[PDB]
């Protein structure tokens, strides 16, 4: 029993984290194989940090003027190139643990572990998820640029996010590790801002599946719904529209417990409509939108990898 | 900026995880050198649960009848004893991946990483409390115990606690790594209930100082509190009381926000008598209280390992 927000063993990802240095800015790259992946703002400088000119910055660097550094290992860098909003450091030795891995691009409402870093060395690990505006409520300062976020299958190490930049209200935003931002962000210092953020609500209701399976069911009424009276409740307290492939997916969870998807909603409808009266839901006086389905199902069946 | 309920990179502790078995029932283990320690209530049957003869039942067994595995590599068992509630296992070959290590013996309100394993393999990292009841508010299932908690100084890995029991209410019990149980419980399925609990004082200022450095600043008022009368209205919340060695562990904080201890004191009495009003702190509509002043200054200043 319990529920806690939990984050993937980080020890693949551990292994592969390095640290870049350029002049006397360092973050953290990531080597799989012979190649080094880090933000490409390692090469600004504090004059163009407003607008800074990627390709004239790349153009005067030599690979001599990259210093990756794995624990106390130089790395010698061979070769380098920029992909969209990444460089790719060629390196002249193969990480020898570089794990079976995958580059992924998430979707909005799905979750991964983040392993934060400074200086190529980690510093914790937790879950985020992918908002549906594509920013991550993350915990970064200076220095963690370079920190990826991943999901593990079994053996395998699905990259999906690096991190770039933090927006205002203290919200973050990255790269796939093709380089390419999530959402409507940019890698220089300009006037940007996330769009209205909203709650996942196919993950609110996975939740609530976990909290029945822990025998806190004090919320569940007597009442169904169909699915469009149920999205109109949710459209007015700023909740993603249900879709058909959402009750689908939470097939699993609703079989566990005998709950029909839209009982469940009829459930949930309720505590928006009235709120919680001061109770709690698995410990939590707000409704938690950051486990998935399948994230229940793991947790609350105790997968391993 | 952020503040997440942050794990310690989990790598080292990954590399000592095996599985023991007897019979039908396998548990964790952990390899350190060559000794794998483990719960003993693994040699346990159907039939004597309620008061395993635990004694007996050790002597009735030999090294051939404990099938330790790490990864799919059979370790093969050249003698065992008891100590307390854990079994030592001596195994031929010393784990060529033991970190530096440590086994302490942690004190109620001090936090650590749970790694959740199941036959050996990992599921999951997440960051626990030793409550003042000596009770965890951990995740596990059945086939978890023999999972450690820990904590991370620099290269260290300071093995804390090791997981046996489930109490009533969904809350856990565990013992050191020498196989004393926190608190006052049994490995045995016997009538055991959790004294009530209370609320980790110095942990909540910690994270109401946390809030302050990332510019969640609402609930400072403009009062002060002396240390008694600040304390009369923690007992009537279930607060512990608040120390003078608590004071002084807060002063790192105190001095990088320049709000004095007893400042802080007044604005948490102000919060426990009249409430939060619907409005939360660091994203949370409850206080917090899973976060020593270490972990604040750790996440808040990148502390790496
Ligand atoms: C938060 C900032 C105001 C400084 C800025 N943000 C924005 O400009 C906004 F997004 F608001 F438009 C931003 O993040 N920058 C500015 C550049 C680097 C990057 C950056 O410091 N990235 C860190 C790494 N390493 C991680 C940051 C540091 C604090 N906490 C994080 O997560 S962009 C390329 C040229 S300098
Ligand atoms: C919860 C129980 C009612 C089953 C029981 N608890 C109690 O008897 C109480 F504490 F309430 F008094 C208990 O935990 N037991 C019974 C024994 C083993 C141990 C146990 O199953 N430990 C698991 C491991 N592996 C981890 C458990 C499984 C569920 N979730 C966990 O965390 S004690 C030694 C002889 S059998």
């Amino acid at each position: 029993s319990g529920f806690r927000k939990m984050a993937f063993p980080s020890g693949k990802v551990e292994g592969c984290m390095v640290q870049v240095t350029c002049g006397t800015t360092t973050l953290n790259g990531l080597w799989l194989d012979d190649v080094v992946y880090c933000p490409r703002h390692v090469i600004c400088t504090s004059e163009d940090m407003l607008n800074p000119n990627y390709e004239d910055l790349l153009i005067r660097k030599s690979n001599h003027n990259f210093l990756v550094q794995a624990g106390n290992v130089q790395l010698r860098v061979i070769g380098h190139s920029m992909q969209n909003c990444v460089l790719k450091l060629k390196v002249d030795t193969a990480n020898p643990k570089t794990p079976k891995y995958k580059f992924v691009r998430i979707q909005p409402g799905q979750t991964f572990s983040v392993l934060a870093c400074y200086n190529g060395s980690p510093s914790g690990v937790y879950q985020c998820a992918m908002r549906p505006n594509f920013t991550i409520k993350g915990s970064f300062l200076n220095g963690s640029c370079g920190s990826v976020g991943f999901n593990i299958d079994y053996d395998c190490v699905s990259f999906c996010y690096m991190h770039h930049m933090e927006l205002p209200t203290g919200v973050h935003a990255g790269t796939d590790l093709e380089g390419n931002f999530y959402g409507p962000f940019v890698d220089r210092q300009t006037a940007q801002a996330a769009g209205t953020d909203t709650t996942i609500t196919v993950n609110v209701l996975a939740w609530l599946y976990a909290a029945v399976i822990n025998g806190d069911r004090w919320f569940l009424n007597r009442f169904t719904t169909t699915l469009n009276d149920f999205n109109l409740v949710a459209m007015k307290y700023n909740y993603e529209p249900l879709t058909q492939d959402h009750v689908d997916i939470l097939g699993p969870l609703s079989a566990q417990t005998g709950i029909a998807v839209l009982d469940m909603c009829a459930s949930l409808k309720e505590l928006l409509q009235n709120g919680m009266n001061g109770r709690t839901i698995l410990g939590s006086a707000l409704l938690e939108d950051e486990f998935t389905p399948f994230d229940v199902v793991r947790q609350c069946s105790g997968v391993t990898f």
